[PDB]
């Protein structure tokens, strides 16, 4: 039996909406360890993964490791539902056909109970990370999202190069060309704005606009992202939280 | 003659916009006792009335019972063309085939004045209220209101059940049912969000979700609402103010 | 060879939706003593004009006239791609196919350089306004802007009637008609919100409603306007800015 307690609705909301866009119907797998996710898109060209831990809520609670896939746009039409100042409770229990969301307020006055019919989803699951990267920065998340946003107005190609101290962002279409080019610091009356790069070898690679427009949504769920690219694998995107991370996979060309 | 003069324009917009969405070419009639309104949809489903007293304005007068049929996306496409600080004034004669509204500013730099030509409406008015009802309820009217946007994503039938100390607000469609209970409590602490309601019969109606969703556009007009109900008449949802209210009747099935 | 550095892009970006929806491929020519620009519609109606002083800028350097035409809404698409609390410098070179934009934080931390293709246009220009007009006012900008708003709904037409100490703005439409009064005043209290007014001829021309709202997108350029109207002349519009002005020329009916 599932029984979950977020400390706040407004962190499974904004989870939710970090890949939204990027990935529907994901299939979520519960175990007494943590809540974690992995989807792929219709085209399969986007790894969308999510870990969440036990610290993440102020009570979590399960026996049995249960396996839940449900539409992102229908679970996010429904987390809306609740007043934000309330607290989200997840239930389920042994062999479900539906997921039970209750929002409590703190006096309880109110008590809403949301029932989502469940979706019969394929469990294939994929593991590919690796310790190290080619390349491997950090950058603030808002920061990143502004100039994908900027560059996603000329081309829906989106280049970027990275040699020793120098991120170059790249991206020509009809009207004109752009580049964004920022340089590590780190800066002491701010450590927040720094830019963190590592630095094994020299990276030149093509990705999509959409892709990229859509995986920036996580950039809610923390102050910066970091990235980690290499010639021969996938893109890794990732953003922290507390005890967990949305991670996103996005192939080259 | 008719010379209304509204203490702000504010108020007269925000009423418009109380049902606006509801029905459309809404008959006014103005005594010299106040104004009031009553309309039916096409569909001939929501009945809305509209009472305003002498006390809602700084200075009224009137010595013909005229009556006054406009369009209200008209009249609301005119209501937006005052400097909102300023002051509104109602003005008409007898026999008249256009209203005069006339904006004024403090010092009188500008004077606004808006010619509208009225419409035919057949006089036909419908009262059916009575002094008691099977159950009656009050509760803020943000808390309705977010209640039944919340409801309206999941079908367009939304079910509203009433037991001794329970109201419950049903709605079931295809992504799944959800289910809102309120409970009345005297909070001391704030007077504005308890919930009161007397109870003398059971109620068991389900209503639609686009007549609800216009209905709620009165949350504006007051704090609170007031919805009376009975097996056998019509759901009447109300909203107070400065000596008038709003007052929408929707059919149950 | 073209180096021109703003103070801050703001400045710029607001200059460009000043006239955006007004006119599109705007030609600007360059000058070692300025920066000018002029452009007509597809309709031959409304003739924009656009003239910035060297003050404008903290650092304007220029040895060429060059002349440089454009699409602004490519030019617009582009002046949103840089941080707002940047400096933009406008750099072009003799006889060039591409003007470029330079973003640069305070602490070189981040540059943006976007690279724009430029349109051939044919170099023709108009001067055709003189010393006086029968008769010239001055009123908020905002105000005026949000008169045109209100008499946009009714028709579009809109009448501006100018007699001693009387200005008025009339629109008559299917639903109605409506007449906007401004009498000029020196306040002593608030200077700006003065509406000022030299009457030499009497004035009763007609306008359309889409030229002037987008006329009046120059609004967030000054806080006044300065509108002259002649019985032979076309209108024209003005705002002031620190070391130039933007300048609409609209034809009556």
């Amino acid at each position: 039996m599932l029984e979950a307690k977020f400390e706040e609705a407004s962190l499974f909301k904004r989870i939710i909406d970090g890949f939204k866009d990027c990935v529907q119907l994901v299939n979520f797998q519960c175990k007494e360890d943590g809540i974690i996710a992995q989807a792929v898109d219709d085209s399969r060209v986007l790894l969308v993964s999510l870990e969440i831990g036990v610290e993440a809520f102020q009570e979590y609670r399960c026996d049995h490791p249960v396996t839940l896939g449900m539409d992102l746009t229908s679970l996010s039409k429904i987390l809306r539902c609740g007043n934000n100042t309330d607290t989200l409770t997840l239930i389920a229990d042994n062999t479900p056909d539906s997921i039970i969301l209750l929002f409590e307020d703190t006096k309880k006055d109110r008590i809403a109970e949301y029932s989502l019919k469940l979706m019969d989803i394929d469990a294939d699951f994929l593991k590919i990370e690796e310790l190290q990267y080619d390349s491997t920065l950090s950058l603030p998340s808002s920061e990143f999202s502004k100039i994908v946003r900027d560059l996603s107005q000329l081309s829906d190609s989106i280049n970027i190069m990275i040699t020793k101290e120098t991120i170059k962002f790249v991206a020509d279409g009809d009207i004109g060309s752009g580049s964004v080019i920022i340089k590590p610091f780190v800066d002491m009356e701010h450590p927040e704005t720094s830019i963190k790069l590592e630095m094994d070898q020299p990276v030149d690679l093509t990705f999509g606009a959409k892709y990229l427009l859509d995986i920036i949504k996580g950039s809610s769920l923390s102050d910066r992202v970091g990235i980690r690219l290499s010639s021969e694998a996938p893109a890794l995107f990732q953003f922290d939280l507390k005890s967990g991370f949305l991670q996103a996979a996005l192939a080259p060309k």
